[PDB]
């Protein structure tokens, strides 16, 4: 790659054809809809939880991705390491908005389940979610005695699902929910970054922080 | 304004909430729709015609907007000065696409009408539009003996209207047609630049050239 | 290319490594330097002259670059077609700044020379350049009876050369003058766009209009 | 603020006049310079340490900035909470480059000093810094028995100082070192973001991650 690559104004102005939306446009699109159920992926959607995953990786499997199948990792990740996870502003805004509408708030995660979890609590506390709006984190997947994320969406009648990963958007699509994309921060340790907008879905502006 | 204003990454990554689309996405949204009528504003939508407007302003009214109510200007502008107008690439793609589909193509302009006009021919020539798809330019407005752009869109059953200006999109909105925005180039002499996406309409990416 | 390519925040925030400068920064870098000679390339540096080039190409050689070796083209281009050329705002700022400082202003072009030329006058008129600061356009090249752009910069003791093309900056580099890049507009008909900053030179921000 | 603010291509292409540089351009600028001393701010320069500061703040002073004057906070921040701090790629690249040159690597921080600190170790381990290149973190400030960051730069003959905050760049400027800016991540909890480039200094591209 050249030492001085230069640029040109076609590249400076170039836009990908993304359907960008704001929080205000989403609220507007819902105006006069009665209280409903909506859901959020957790990691890189409402929490920059990379610190915990990064400590996990270094502590348990510095040379592979095996820490993610290790129950001792998950016990720590789910029971306190979220105290170093940084709440996303986009999620504060969306959650306050959905609380303002009287909506029911669900969090649906692909994290491995553990005996106990204080994530539900970290989320109710960090985002000021009233007990009445709040629901215990749902641990979805394809282990025996789990339902998948789409089954949970169908089961909870979740109408809007917010998330950063392709599987978040497809899961919403599968059950006819509205999948709305959030940008993953470029300093996340989960890489490569997804291509936000890859299914033609709404992507929220400035949602990396 | 500071000599060294500096910047930051929230500002470098910031996106306005615009519904961007590509030509390809628009062609796909129309897949299996039979032939229909579509229309295009001219100036800064399919032709960068500032050269003639600029020449006009300097020649007839260096000091005002008066040239635009001068019939001697309009006669030069519509009978040759578009030989200096530069066709937009976005318009070559859109028009080739609509030709492919077998659509009827209309140009609806706010330019003042004149005895004769060679703009229709400049457009059929520059854009390789088959006579069968092509239609003479419609000069629309609020002069006696004119109909408005909206009435013309209703009259021709134009389903899609492309334009750079707010009135292009609202004229489409008036009659229930799909208004699609094209970016006016920053070197156009028509200023200020419109706020593309001001009505929540689709805006075509990279459509300034 | 995918219908929905999507994007990500590493790509939204990505910057090429360019030395951007403002007109204000350049004026400040010259603070308390006495009057000097500076020069400007014409086409896409101070005038968006694509209208005349475009008209030329269609009229004389729809199918080649031959129009550019046609004396009948050059006679039209240099004796009036610049009435359709659109002055760049960056050039109004730079030239007003250099006039302020009392600098001698040169235009050095690669256009083919002709019997007469009204480009010098178009530039003195459009840019309000005082006759005392102004100099007739220098037509430079490798034709017999010509000197090259570099020799002209050496000959006039031009300390700063502004231009959009690689040869503008390298001609400056050849003779030890400060080469400063201006962005060619994306609707110019001269393609491909140069890679501004390809030599580690300064590039003026927003200089496409 | 409007629900549909729109945009225009002047804004889409608009650039701040920053002197952006790459890691390769910096190495190139140093080529054939003998081994030297160079230094790095820590927080948001080589480590996204916001997780630790964010846990600190919530644990010790949820309603003020007093945690930053609390020694119990600093003992935890400096003795393990960096295990959740995320190394910046830009810092891996710069440190490997400066290690390749045989340079001496210093880290100079404004963190309050504590009895012990394992930050030096976290940094040597995460960035693979050979013992011979590595130096214990220097805790600078204006407490009694400290030297300021500029005094330390002068004292260690540090020739290049990398950092995200204005005080990093001014400290380098004060002693005639080369201050090079790194972009603070927009998900940092330390806000507002600095204006990278505010002294006309080099800013490294894409240095938020
Ligand atoms: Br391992
Ligand atoms: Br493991
Ligand atoms: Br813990
Ligand atoms: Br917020
Ligand atoms: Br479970
Ligand atoms: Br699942
Ligand atoms: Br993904
Ligand atoms: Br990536
Ligand atoms: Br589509
Ligand atoms: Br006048
Ligand atoms: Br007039
Ligand atoms: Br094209
Ligand atoms: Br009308
Ligand atoms: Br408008
Ligand atoms: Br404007
Ligand atoms: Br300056
Ligand atoms: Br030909
Ligand atoms: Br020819
Ligand atoms: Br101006
Ligand atoms: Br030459
Ligand atoms: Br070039
Ligand atoms: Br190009
Ligand atoms: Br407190
Ligand atoms: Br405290
Ligand atoms: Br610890
Ligand atoms: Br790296
Ligand atoms: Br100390
Ligand atoms: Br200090
Ligand atoms: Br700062
Ligand atoms: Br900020
Ligand atoms: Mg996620
Ligand atoms: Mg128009
Ligand atoms: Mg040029
Ligand atoms: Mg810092």
């Amino acid at each position: 790659s050249p030492l001085n690559p230069g640029t040109n104004v076609a590249r400076l102005a170039e836009q990908a054809p993304i359907h960008w939306v704001s929080v205000a446009q989403i609220e507007n699109s819902l105006a006069g809809r009665p209280p409903m159920a909506v859901g959020f992926d957790i990691d890189d959607t409402v929490l920059f939880s990379s610190p915990g995953f990064w400590r996990g990786k270094k502590t348990f499997s510095p040379e592979s991705e095996d820490y993610l199948k290790n129950p001792v990792f998950w016990e720590k990740m789910n029971n306190g390491w979220d105290e170093f996870s940084i709440p996303k502003e986009v999620a504060r805004q969306l959650i306050d908005m959905h609380v303002r509408r009287g909506d029911a708030i669900f969090f649906v995660t692909g994290r491995s389940p553990t005996k106990t979890e204080t994530v539900s609590k970290t989320l109710a506390d960090n985002f000021h979610i009233p007990a009445t709006n709040m629901n215990p984190v749902i641990f979805a997947g394809d282990k025996p005695g789990q339902n998948t994320k789409s089954q949970w969406l169908q089961d909870k009648n979740i109408r809007i699902f917010y998330g950063d990963s392709d599987n978040d958007i497809t899961a919403a699509r599968d059950v006819g929910a509205r999948g709305i994309r959030i940008l993953r921060a470029s300093n996340s340790t989960y890489k490569p970054l997804p291509q936000a907008g890859a299914f033609g879905e709404e992507v929220i502006v400035n949602s990396e922080y």
